[PDB]
């Protein structure tokens, strides 16, 4: 059956990256400051916890917010995800040199954990203080969950399909999944792919940490994301928003674009398991991983390396490490990202990926920040203590987002 | 290039349809209502149009509220979108004779136009009176937007992946597209798809009329719904929610199952020309009716009906009859049943897939209500006055949301 590896699939190579993180706006600063073990997590100086009495104080508020980019026309006509979308988007394709592509072979998929929600509120209070007149005539294309990948497909150009893929955790893997599905059955030569999501709240906090699933080690931020250790306690946030482009090896090399990695596959299974929680054997998050190796042309044994989706949460990581080892992974290398970059819900699949490229680009895992005493039921090999440098050849993403989503993803080094 | 005609895809054939819609709550009972020329769009006796006063006074509610067939619990643990889900799902594999499938090639793919949005504002409110305690551990599962695919993959047992696409008015066709996509992919051999909708009420009046996007002939209710008729004024919200069972054809042998239709294929394009508005040379649109066709394996002559997106904003209507001419398919049949449904944005295009799949089984076309002065600049051949029976071999269904997301399905009679 048709494969990338065998020809039956096109050749598809990442040619731009780009990312905000809590560490910083720049990809590359984020990259070096994972590597010298930094961490975006810190204490909250946020009113809303004092006004709350949150059980969560920790968390990490992007390095640089998006509206200090922001002017008074962009805080009135777009959403928070939408003026994320438009700056991340602006600043892919500077990265990729602008090149002018064709529009019609131009696609965008951009995912996304909710939405323009905080405009349905505003839009909400509009009325009922003066009636429907006082509802802006844009109100309907800022609360739209499509609006960030439609404002990123209009800015740019995009006009081969602009999609956004909704799945919680693993919204902005599946965006570059289904991308690169676009690409391969020819309806696009290149594509905007990633995910977006709103910043860090209060009832947000309140209904995730009403699930027991965040992280209550208040008194060291820095030390409460741990994942796969036997101390862990849930999930920290960690604002997030990536992007990356995409494009078949003949579209790149024909506009002199070095390629930073290769996108190989892509799986997309699903538990039917629980509305919240993992399955527990992991079979068809593994699934997912081994779906994403067939489509690659590759084996378990070619798997060098594996960007765990690693939440920290007790049952997450049990279940994960077992999906590993279903899809006969368990020797390679581990990284779970969210251990200095916490949990960004619908981008975090899109800079996890990012990160699995530059890692094989550079042949470099950051340590897995607080993996101090491994879990006994968790035998894996993860990165800690302090980069390790390796010839890693291929290697899967791994996102499993709430209600049973599981996307992996298969890189390899150009 | 592989094609389903030429063996390059499976076939895929639908075998199982479900839809509630202001007609009726029984697909075969709405479809009966279509041909005898009813309408579901009446004036509202809601309260909110009297207390605000709105511009909109009509529109089509269910004939059959969700929320008579939902109990205490349900009311307590899903969103409305959710709770449409489980209602349409259970209908629709009872339907399909509660066959056994093999869950790792069961997929699942709903869309929708926003999410479980009521349940944000009510763990708003939640948290305001009582703190962050008071927000429910069920919070997160019903507010998510996949979370109507969810109940249902979880319902059912799908666990060959679970999607949501989010497109505005393309949602619903775009599900069916992309379930589609995996099935020949080789990912599943079955998927239930389709799209739901939230319910009518004041905030999506007063945030479409304030576009000037909604029709104000409140006098005559049933009258105003006029798709490329040259008195229309907008569109009317008709709520609707729909779902298909769709399989491989060696699959439907498999278990003896009647197929209704053929899906043949499916293209989707973008316009990247404006936030709400479409492209007025209907290039882009039409090139998605013409992917579809490729993808199938036909050609222009081949489409005996088109089912139009046809939403009777001025605009809207004038773009699609330069998209149909773009697709050379300007001399076949074409049905706009949002004439007497109404527009339910991310239920509509799998509503009308639907409409559809009944139009190729019977060999009949529903007439387009209110089409009584054809628009000058509008010249197509569609049906009005009375059912047209004809020899209907392929059609083409149209759903171009807001955004500029165009999805065209093709679809061939058994
Ligand atoms: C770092 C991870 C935080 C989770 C965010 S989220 O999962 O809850 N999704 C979401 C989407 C859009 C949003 N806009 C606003 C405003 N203002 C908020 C709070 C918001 C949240
Ligand atoms: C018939 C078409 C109407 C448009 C609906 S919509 O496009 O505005 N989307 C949406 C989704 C979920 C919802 N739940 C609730 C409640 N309660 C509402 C009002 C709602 C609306
Ligand atoms: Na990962
Ligand atoms: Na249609």
């Amino acid at each position: 059956q048709p494969s990338t590896a065998n020809g039956g699939f096109p050749s598809v190579v990442v040619t731009a990256v780009t990312a905000t993180t809590s560490i910083s706006p720049d990809i590359e600063s984020t990259w070096k400051g994972l590597l010298a073990g930094e961490s975006g997590i810190h204490a909250l100086e946020d009113e809303f916890v004092t006004k709350w009495d949150l059980a969560v104080k920790i968390g990490g508020h992007l390095k640089d917010p998006v509206d200090s980019h922001m002017g008074r026309l962009d805080m009135r006509r777009m959403s928070y995800v939408q003026r994320m979308g438009k700056l991340l988007g602006g600043q892919l394709w500077e990265s990729a040199g602008s090149p002018e592509v064709d529009p019609d072979r131009f696609a965008v998929v951009v995912g996304t954990g909710l939405g323009g929600a905080e405009r349905i509120v505003e839009s909400y209070d509009l009325m009922n203080a003066g009636g429907p007149r006082k509802v802006s005539p844009l109100a309907v294309q800022m609360i739209m969950p499509n609006g960030a990948a439609a404002v990123i497909g209009l800015q740019l150009g995009a006009r081969a399909g602009v999609m956004t893929p909704v799945s919680a955790c693993s919204s902005g893997s599946e965006a570059i999944a289904h991308a690169w599905r676009q690409i391969v059955m020819g309806d696009a030569d290149v594509a905007v792919c990633g995910g977006v999501e709103g910043p860090i709240e209060a009832l947000p906090i309140a209904a995730f940490s009403m699930m027991r699933a965040m992280s209550t080690r208040n008194d060291e931020p820095e030390r409460a994301s741990r994942p796969f250790d036997k101390d862990r306690d849930g999930f920290v946030f960690g604002e997030a928003g990536a992007l990356m482009l995409i494009e078949t090896e003949e579209h790149a090399k024909a506009r002199g674009a070095k390629p930073l990695a290769r996108l190989l596959g892509a799986g997309i299974t699903s538990d039917a398991f629980h509305m919240v929680a993992p399955a527990a054997d992991g079979v068809r998050a593994g699934r997912a991983m081994t779906r994403s190796l067939e489509l690659a042309g590759l084996s378990p044994a070619d798997i060098d390396h594996v960007n765990a989706h690693g939440t920290a949460t007790p049952i997450g990581d049990a279940a994960e490490a077992n999906a590993i080892r279903v899809a006969g992974c368990d020797q390679a290398a581990v990284y779970a990202p969210k251990s200095a970059l916490g949990h960004s819900i619908g981008a975090v699949g899109a800079l996890e990926s990012v990160l699995t490229v530059l890692t094989l680009r550079d042949g470099v895992i950051p340590p897995t920040l607080n993996y101090e005493t491994p879990d006994p039921e968790i035998d894996l090999d993860v990165v800690a203590g302090e980069p390790r440098y390796g010839d890693y050849r291929y290697a899967v993403n791994n996102s499993f987002g709430f209600g049973g989503h599981n996307v992996a993803l298969a890189f390899g080094r150009y």
